[PDB]
């Protein structure tokens, strides 16, 4: 191992350079995103408070995101949950491709779930564009999954500020793209998700 | 709504500057560190895949965690997991604390049940430093239950090259400091493991 | 307080009644997923001998895709135990399909139940197809059916049919009025016709009687 | 497979037999925490009229911190079903608990185990003054008395209690041989005599017998 070891040089030359020369947020992204988030939204460290997981989920009964998420909203009083997916995921390629990788295709059933569930839409659309509708979709549902908690849902009926979004960043431009789910309450959660599945529903002319 | 707009403000920005200017580690840290991993390690980006929950736990039942584990291990083939803790984590402080926080404190029994673990320890040691040395133990308690998982013992039993380490960042030098708890094997990991806690075990003459 | 004494009383006037009036079947050989309500006991429902089940309960037995405890169960069972049927048994009266189905915030377990509310939006055209007081009873079917699609998609399982192992899974429920025992559809002994049967089970299910419309 | 014909035939045969020969009990009064094993099961050890049991069973009977399954259960139990006594169940003779002991990789059930095997080493010094053969059940005891403290520690537990719900702990374990349900001593009807117990309890089984 000399990777450890040039992490190691790497970290004490930044650290040196560096002195030479509450957060608000709750982000929810990737475990294989490559650019972090405070550099995407030019933040400073502790702005945003941060779980990272394979294709960026909100499982309904996954302790770890639902911990974070209790934590965030009803101790930290976070105002605003962010998902951001992001284009070339390989959570997702992972999810879409046919081979059982052990244990971690247990965690991607949830993706394949959501597949299943917009098979009308992604089955029209041509196989090589599929992977780019899943991860917009993926966040679509994941804020749809996260405004269904028992934590939101409360802190929402006991009149807590508190708003959910769900972009993706494509690797392509570094710009953060809207997916349309904004949720500040219930009816906004089924509303806007309703409405983001019609829109991501409305493909280009390449069809079927 | 403001802090959503400036992100978007701050993202677009950056991008725009940023233009006209293979995973080699799996890196568990917490969602309350503030310095990124990316920018900390100042690597090349892509280098690291990142899962980030409170107080940077492996808990042997965790599914999430143990995915991810599994994903890095069996099928990115990664070599080198680290386990980064960090001073001053608001989630090590909630652990210790006396208070129902909610759902939160059942993920932090887990670090509660290291500290009773450590009580001895803990207990001849000035109340205003054992949040520190719990934050210091606890990266060591999480190697070696790294060390434990059915993933990694099985990636070592059929010869995979496989590292495990544990370090705390620290915020008031920005260095790596490592605990050491370093394993490459079972055998390497109880012996370090128990190396470890020996060598945090030695108290400065603050005692009692 | 007087419900547990009670309890000792009970249980210690039958053990020493068993005495001065199980260990021959050691390894159960189904394994059965159900419903923590334990409205009719599996034992009294299937009177099988003593010690041939292993039993997971749990709140509208679900087999989730990420449930540690549950995957748990199958992977002892399966690996271990070599268990060779899987059995996921609803029952009609289902407090957690009630619960599933209620708007009410619960707190915690309506997120465990979020999973059956997805099945619910999942088949919700068909429960729309049904008068109202027949929808919870089809739910508790149509869910049945979902675990064991899903059960059948595990890593677990998948690895254990791949391997060439002799595994079976079935999905039943019972009225609670009448403790037969009906089956759902879904029998799955690889892939192909967990794909095959859960389809079809779907598609049989979707075939209403008169009297339910 | 024969197995199965022969199952809903004895279902079939029970159930006919019953017609030409529970419903009054719809809200049961207890949550039944076991294990998977099942060897006596709750209804032939308790005598309780039918539909009094709410029934959780996973490998070796636990509450583990971060288990949603389980915690869903109890959460339902307790501030939906308004259950007042929660029993943690082991027995002797346990399958999780041999699986926990030996060394062997079993795969996946092996990471559910090591919250047991952390339990074997927190007491690991007593455990070594037993015999060998004699490790197990004891295992299988602090196990028990182990899991009530993890079940009272629970958030959804001391948010109850906090609120003065009534509601108490149990844990007991049987002999396989002889269904005798014995208390291991942690019974809690609050924190404080939830810590009082367990304590109390775990200095008990310190206090050996014969058997070293
Ligand atoms: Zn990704
Ligand atoms: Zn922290
Ligand atoms: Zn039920
Ligand atoms: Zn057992």
């Amino acid at each position: 191992m000399d990777k450890i070891k040039q992490l190691f040089a790497n970290n004490y030359s930044w650290a040196q350079r560096m002195k030479e020369e509450t957060p608000h947020y709750l982000w929810i992204a990737c475990s294989d995103s490559r650019v972090p988030a405070e550099k995407l939204t030019n933040l400073e460290p502790g702005e945003l408070f941060v779980h990272r997981n394979v294709a960026n989920q909100v499982i309904h009964t996954d302790f770890n995101c639902l911990s974070v998420v209790q934590y965030a909203v009803d101790v930290l009083k976070i105002e605003h949950i962010i998902i951001c997916g992001h284009t070339n995921c390989g959570g997702i390629h992972a999810a879409m491709a046919d081979k059982d990788l052990g244990l971690i295709n247990n965690w991607l059933l949830h993706i394949r779930d959501i597949w299943f569930k917009h098979g009308h839409l992604l089955g029209k659309l041509s196989p090589e564009k599929r992977a780019d509708m899943l991860t917009k979709i993926n966040v679509a549902e994941q804020v749809y999954n996260l405004g269904r908690t028992s934590i939101v849902k409360s802190a929402w009926e006991r009149g807590q500020k508190l708003s959910l979004h769900g972009w993706v960043y494509d690797v392509n431009d570094g710009f953060l793209v809207d997916q349309g789910v904004m949720a500040t309450s219930r009816e906004t959660l089924e509303i806007s998700y309703r409405n983001a599945i019609a829109r991501l529903s409305i493909l280009d002319e390449e069809n079927i």
